[PDB]
């Protein structure tokens, strides 16, 4: 018989990638740096209080610039969280922030593990006056140590904020601030270690998923076109002629697309590809029942889901459908 | 005989639309023509003599350089027989054309764009409301001397920085780095600030006997972008292609890969961001010297476009475009 | 049906020193002592947590040039009474008296675990401070099962010292500490030891010194030679009724006439005496030119004044007796 | 070619002394004179003319200030009369002889202090050889103008910086700071260096009428240390303590009591160190200026002595005596 009990903390499992949070530079006022030069070691050793909150086992899994985030990269990291689920109580991944809010929305669909998974990442580079790195670390460990973190889908932890995997986004181009919920907000804020959580995410996400990507090598082609006055329908015309199995629309206001790109992913929808309009506006859904006849042409609107994030569930769909009735469907409940 | 002379050059628009019912959100597109729209604001009697011109009549989803061509030379041509202008035009792209018009009006009368979220036959249409803020924006002298203006939900906003943020509200126009210029209240604006860029008489930028445009496009980053975008324009020969980067204006490997090869091969690359504010900056990743790139600073991509256009009617040369990116 | 990682638990006893000071900026010299709390020395070493389970506790926060005798006993009647709840000590300390105190433990530090001592001749703030990786590597030393049995340690600049030998040589240098006549017991390196000696002389639990039941320690004071030395010195620690006088002799242990006279009659009167020396090196002889027998004098040996007197007290604990307090620098 | 006329001047030490055994450790000092020690290494009438004279004859131990005195008013009145002289002294405190001789003599011609660690009836007994390089050195004219020397075990060693380091090998004496001036092989010096301090004739210090010196003493700082050796100074009106101090010249707090007061009333108090090597330096943990202490610098507490004691035929000025100490 015990006596007396110990407070145990929790076994957290940094998965490094790269990014600002691990970039260098040579000066601490001058703004140029390198990405991805620092190991997950040294992150670590900057922020010595993270022995109070979590026993911290960190993992190199590469290191990048998140502008160089790739299929095989989220399969790598998909594959490894669900491997390595019951062997640890939480999940933080140091990650770029270019394209932090289209690895955190992948793993949000893929990952099966019912334990938190936090990434995190930096505006500024680890050798910066009043780097944000650290703290953001720090935070994005209490996020992950915290029980109520579980079964809210993958997380992003920046600036004191939690923030759902869909609907984060990056918001300006040096900010600290930059990582906001645009349409529907925030999931908690975090003052003094402690998380006050009042939403959590209804999309379905995780466990709630049918997208199994345990035995996938790969994942099917999706490329994204820009629209714009005077649009030229040749990078939309080079995609079909490659073979893609689907393209995403960055429309012009609520979805909609210049003629000659309409007319390209018409007639590629016809024979095939899935297409996808969604909206080069920041906010808002692109809806169904407005300029385009959806159904009529074979395409799905993405709603609240934005170019790079129609991409990732669209490719998704595709390992499940090629049917563009079935994909809407998905777009409607993930 | 005692109110301004204001003339409205209609290009199309959901403010010229028109649905099945007030309720409906299916709609068609520059449908109504000027006189209609100026017929349903009968209260435009109390602040101006409204001339109303049909330039053309579409969806701005399918603006095109032909269309910018002919606004900017009417306006230039007809600045001396009016005291301002007011344009009717879709939302879509109106931050578009609403920048290329700053750049290349040389009329310092006011030019005031405007347009609706919802048809004239929704409940609570936005459009005819703003299309009075428009004209009384127009019609203030005041509003002389601060370039081409966006009047939306009762605010007044430059060329440059205004930009359409969400997909469907009515209070989608916001001038996200800088601010407005003005807010309208009671037929009466209290402008508190001015654009410091140059613009219009202070462009070099002269459309006076251009009937074409650069060609330039634009490529979308993200994870594993395909190179085959940026391709298939370096094999068109195209002028200038702008990039919408990731972060701070970041590459894709494959897509940084054609670009670089791109600008040492006859093709002007502005490196700008596919996120919504702030500017793509100089000395952060990318040594743009070593490679001859362009960073856009706060434009966004369709409005490093715009820029780009005009700069190759000037100048091929990456420091000589660097210089107009930071000047205008 | 499973085996779990462990790591040694090591108690930090905290008593001051420069490791433990602080400046007003990183180039400057002049530092404060004995400010910062052993919580956020250790908390500074995020290292630590990965080779040892690491507590602290704060004794005092002194400058070691006011270290004293009622700081060593509370010292080894905590490591003595905390043994069997430890697995290792580390002592931080400032550098100027760590060789007597090391000494004075491992006299009477009774738990065979690994005690650690270590200092820093710069604080933290400063440029390159020695004080971080010096205490990674006394918890190294500590942690290491090779460690014990060997006495008490000093760990400095990646060598371990026995505490006996162990001296500081140079004022500023943080290469400082030598086992000036002995050598040291091993050097560190990638956080491993190849230790590749041990001393013989008798420490810790077999030596007969216990000091578990007393308040203070019997007074023995130290006295300088030199050319034309004053015996007044010396005339006001026997006027004082010192129990035991250190004569820091020159060369092998000479005295200057007028002190020699004093103590040689101070001996006789039962004061107990020993002839140091005031030379870095090598041992204050018998069979030289002073007839100890004759006068009642002891030989320090390889013993400095301050280890000197620190042995000369404990033998006041057990005799008084001169053969008997020889009999004892020839042991310990 | 001609010897050099070299003057011995003998003070006893255990290169004078004897035991009953070759091979027991057990001597006493000055058993020999000075002729017995020449006349020993017949060698020396290869190299010089040698004198000797007996000054005193006693073990080092017992060094005191009237010998000093005596040896250097001879030496400064001698010095037309001779062409170099060697001391021969105890091991003991020749460091302090050596820089006293430093500080007083006046003469420019080489003075060569030299001892033995084994008495002269040793097997392997180092006298015989170190007379006979203490010999070559003062006979060498490289040797002038470095000031007084001490030369051991085929090295030249200067005044100020040399130290006994161990208690019984015969290669004892280094310079411990700054190092040798010369090694001695074959007969012959390769001099590589000389001391930047002043010393000798660029001194002020003048002993030639002075029949005793300024009393200084010295005590000795360790953990609990007593205040009585202080107390015990101050209280028969000492002119200077030196304090050899734990460390970087620290002080034990109730040491520090005692002459942070003796200093306000006058008593000069100088901070060496106990520790071998090294400085006291300035701008540590005590505040020197506030105080009234002086600093020793390199100077060990016996060394610190010797120049304090001069110092106070100069004057009691704390910032004299420190500048003293900077330069001498
Ligand atoms: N702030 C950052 O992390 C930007 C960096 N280019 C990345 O996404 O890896
Ligand atoms: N509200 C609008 O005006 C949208 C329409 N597609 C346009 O830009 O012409
Ligand atoms: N470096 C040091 O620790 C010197 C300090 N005076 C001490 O012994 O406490
Ligand atoms: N070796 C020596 O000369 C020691 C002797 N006690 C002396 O200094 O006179
Ligand atoms: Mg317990």
């Amino acid at each position: 018989m015990d006596h007396h009990h110990h407070h145990h903390l929790p076994n957290i499992t940094i998965l490094a990638t790269g990014g600002t949070i691990a970039g260098g530079g040579d000066s601490a006022t001058k703004s140029n740096y390198t990405v991805g030069k620092v190991g997950v070691e040294n992150l670590v050793n900057a922020v010595p209080q993270l022995k109070d909150i979590a026993n911290v086992k960190g993992e190199q899994v590469v290191n990048i610039g998140s502008q160089d985030m790739n299929d095989n990269v989220w399969l790598t990291l998909a594959k490894k969280i669900n491997t390595d689920c019951d062997k640890t109580d939480g999940f933080v991944i140091t990650h770029g922030v270019d394209t932090m809010e289209e690895t955190a929305y992948f793993l949000d669909l893929t990952v099966k593990c019912d334990k938190p998974v936090v990434m995190v990442g930096a505006m500024r580079p680890s050798t910066s006056m009043s780097a944000d790195g650290p703290f953001n670390l720090y935070n994005a460990v209490v996020t992950a140590a915290d029980k109520a973190s579980a079964n809210r889908g993958v997380l992003v932890v920046m600036n004191d904020t939690v923030l759902d995997g869909r609907d984060v986004t990056t918001t300006n181009t040096t900010d600290v601030a930059t990582f906001k919920s645009v349409n529907y907000g925030p999931l908690g804020y975090i003052h003094n270690g402690k998380i006050d959580y009042q939403r959590t995410p209804a999309r379905k996400h995780t466990s709630d998923t049918p997208f199994d990507v345990s035995k996938l090598n790969e994942l099917p082609k999706v490329g994204i076109v820009y629209n714009y006055a005077n649009a030229s329908d040749l990078p939309a015309k080079a995609l079909v002629d490659a073979g893609y199995d689907g393209i995403v629309s960055a429309g012009v206001g609520n979805g909609n697309l210049y003629k000659s790109v309409f007319d390209t992913l018409a007639t590629a929808a016809k024979t095939g590809t899935a297409v996808v309009r969604s909206s080069r506006v920041p906010t808002g859904a692109t809806t169904q029942d407005a300029e385009v006849d959806d159904a009529k042409y074979g395409f799905v609107a993405s709603g609240t889901l934005n170019p790079q994030k129609a991409r990732v569930l669209l490719q998704l769909a595709l390992t499940q459908t090629k049917d563009p009735q079935q994909i809407q469907q998905i777009f409607n409940q993930y």
